[PDB]
């Protein structure tokens, strides 16, 4: 078993120790970083939030992005928990909504952002 997968691991090791580089620690990789820090967000969110959720979620930040903010965050700290076997619908977005609507998500603990 995964003798094809090893045979071509002796191929994409000599393509991935080789390591492409582009010569230069910036520009592109500014804008790869940046990029990395919204899809390490955006990927969560995209997992724990359905379709259903992010399309309420545009429509919400659309309307007062401000607990929008509150929000997403709030799922990237649920999401940090691991708890996400099953993606967060719409009901639940909107119940976490309701309690975020003024200000209830700071927890005595310094939660990332």
């Amino acid at each position: 078993g995964s003798a094809d997968e090893e045979l071509e691991a002796l191929r994409r090791q000599r393509l991935a120790e080789l390591q492409a580089k582009h010569g230069d620690p910036g520009d592109a990789a500014q804008q790869e970083a940046k990029h990395r820090e919204a899809e390490m967000r955006n990927s969560i969110l995209a997992q724990v939030l359905d379709q259903s959720a992010r399309a309420r979620l545009s429509n919400l930040a659309l309307v007062k992005p401000e607990k929008t903010k509150a929000v997403e965050n709030y799922l990237i700290q649920m999401a940090r928990y691991g708890q996400l076997s099953e993606k967060v619908s719409e009901q639940g977005l909107i119940e976490i909504l309701k309690k975020v609507s003024q200000q209830t998500e700071k927890t005595t603990t310094v939660k990332f952002n």
